[PDB]
């Protein structure tokens, strides 16, 4: 179970640079710029990746991700 596929931009398969690549790319994808009438949806990818790149950029915030899932 990685569901990195889902939550982020690209499958499990890229290196740990391409997760944080993702995340800026995603990042201006939905930056205010880049962003129409809908701010919302923007800012909470914006929040989502984030959060998501974070934790599995680094190895304990993932399984904290895991056990506080859970717990």
């Amino acid at each position: 179970m990685a569901s990195y596929y889902e939550i982020l931009d690209v499958p499990r398969s890229a290196s740990a640079d391409d997760i944080k690549k993702a995340y800026r790319r995603k990042a201006l994808q939905w930056h205010p710029d880049k962003n129409p009438d809908n701010k919302e949806f923007a800012e909470k990818k914006f929040k989502e990746v984030a959060e998501a790149y974070e934790v599995l950029s680094d190895k304990h915030k993932r399984e904290i991700y895991d056990r506080y899932g859970r717990e």
